[PDB]
């Protein structure tokens, strides 16, 4: 499961926040990214979150950015990897 | 840091559950036990938070017990393990 | 925003679980139900995150089901923002 | 429980984070308080969880601070269970 949103609701040339939420299972080699016109943004903070109970995992990437009518966002998800844009 | 609590207050003879809540900096080889009368508790469930941010963990190790006259209960953290009763 | 879906995906006559997430700004006078044909469900728990900083809250709205081919199962939203309620049908 | 606490080890002098964690069942008329030498600080936020299932609740009620030698900090809570207001002192 992978869902991409802005914490705020988007104004061009207003800093705002970009978040990649994704959730899976059991043990896995799974990696993530946000990307700027397809290509991969570095330093980008997460929330790792995992139990026992039903070996379950949920994952949140976020990072600042400045909204703008250029430049197009997505995330990316691999181990093949499937990639959701923003919107 | 370590908090050894039950989450409802203790009658004996009443199912409850034994919380060690955990909390620690950086990468790190860290291992926590429930331990009953001195000795290991198995299948042990947890609770695993991470934060990118600060380098952060927090880890909440949790168990069905029924409370006992008898019967002492601790947590211990190793990598030397630090060990602490519940009261 | 408000997603639904199932704890574990979807095997009609086996139990599972159905979720309402709801995430939005001013908590206020947030509303959320699970329906099932149009009915609200008595099984219903949640798990409510709000920070004071921004007035942001999260909502975990969940009940166990059985899922079938003939039930339509929803949730329900509303808030000062929406000028008429907010139903989101599952699958 | 309440637990008062900085977030990193306290240097006098040097910027942090004071911290108090509130954990308890039936939230109700809960409030709880930061204090530096017995008044109430403005910079006060809080992260509030809380589940419908048990009516359990866990709150923690942080702020950025310089500690210092001659200040005391302390987090003060008030529930309808106490006979009167209970104040932690930090450290
Ligand atoms: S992941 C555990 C609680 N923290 C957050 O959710 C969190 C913390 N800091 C920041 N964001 C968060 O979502 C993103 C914008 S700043
Ligand atoms: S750790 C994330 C949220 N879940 C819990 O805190 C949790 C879940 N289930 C059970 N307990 C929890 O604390 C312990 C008794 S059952
Ligand atoms: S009540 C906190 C546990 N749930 C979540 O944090 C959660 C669950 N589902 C989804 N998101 C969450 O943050 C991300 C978008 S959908
Ligand atoms: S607002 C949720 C983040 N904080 C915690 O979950 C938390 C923080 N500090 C301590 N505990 C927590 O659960 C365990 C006992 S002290």
């Amino acid at each position: 499961m992978i869902q991409v949103y802005s914490r705020h609701p988007a104004e061009n040339g207003k800093s705002n926040f970009l978040n990649c939420y994704v959730s899976g299972f059991h043990p896995s080699d799974i990696e993530v990214d946000l990307l700027k016109n397809g290509e991969r943004i570095e330093k980008v903070e997460h929330c790792d979150l995992s139990f026992s109970k039903d070996w379950s995992f949920y994952l949140l990437y976020y990072t600042e950015f400045t909204p703008t009518e250029k430049d197009e966002y997505a995330c990316r998800v691999n181990h093949q990897p499937k990639i959701v844009k923003w919107d």
